[PDB]
């Protein structure tokens, strides 16, 4: 699951995944993160 910092952040990270780059990549060039829960906490609530 993934879970972004802000609005701005997830809005960039599905830009990113476009051309399909890893989700990993995505994570570090956004501010998002991925977990292996479905449950982002309240400081990634984007």
């Amino acid at each position: 699951t993934t879970c972004c910092p802000s609005i701005v952040a997830r809005s960039n990270f599905n830009v990113c995944r476009l051309p399909g780059t890893s989700e990993a990549i995505c994570a570090t060039y956004t501010g998002c993160i991925i977990i292996p829960g479905a449950t982002c906490p309240g400081d990634y609530a984007n």
